[PDB]
C-alpha cells in the first residue's frame, strides 16, 4: 500500500509546486507526486498515464480538486473504473473518500 497523489497545473506561475503541497497536505508522498505539467504546447496527461501502471494492489489514490479530472468525456471516471478494478482506492480532498457511489442506478 501506498499514497500516491495525481496532480495537473492550471495556472502559469507555480501550481505543479502548489499541487504537490495539496498532495502532501491531503497524505501523499512526494516520492508519489504523478503531477501533469498541462501549461505546455498541449494537455500533459502523464500522471494517471503512468498511474494506471505504477499504482499497487490496495493503493490509495489521493486526488486534489484545483481544477477538474475530464471536462466532457467520462474521463475522471475513466481512470476511477480502471483502479476500481485493479483492487486500487483514490481518496478525493473534497470529501475524505474515493467515489463511493458511481453507478447506473
Amino acid at each position: 500500500m501506498r499514497l500516491f497523489g495525481y496532480a495537473r497545473v492550471s495556472t502559469s506561475q507555480q501550481s505543479l509546486d502548489i499541487q504537490v503541497r495539496a498532495l502532501k497536505d491531503a497524505g501523499v508522498k512526494a516520492n508519489r507526486i504523478f503531477t501533469d505539467k498541462a501549461s505546455g504546447s498541449s494537455s500533459d496527461r502523464k500522471g494517471l498515464d503512468l498511474l494506471r501502471m505504477k499504482v499497487e494492489e490496495g493503493d490509495v489514490i489521493l486526488v486534489k480538486k484545483l481544477d477538474r479530472l475530464g471536462r466532457d468525456t467520462a474521463d475522471m471516471i475513466q481512470l476511477i473504473k480502471e483502479f476500481d478494478a485493479q483492487g486500487v482506492s483514490i481518496r478525493f480532498i473534497d470529501d475524505g473518500i474515493s467515489t463511493d457511489g458511481e453507478m447506473g442506478k
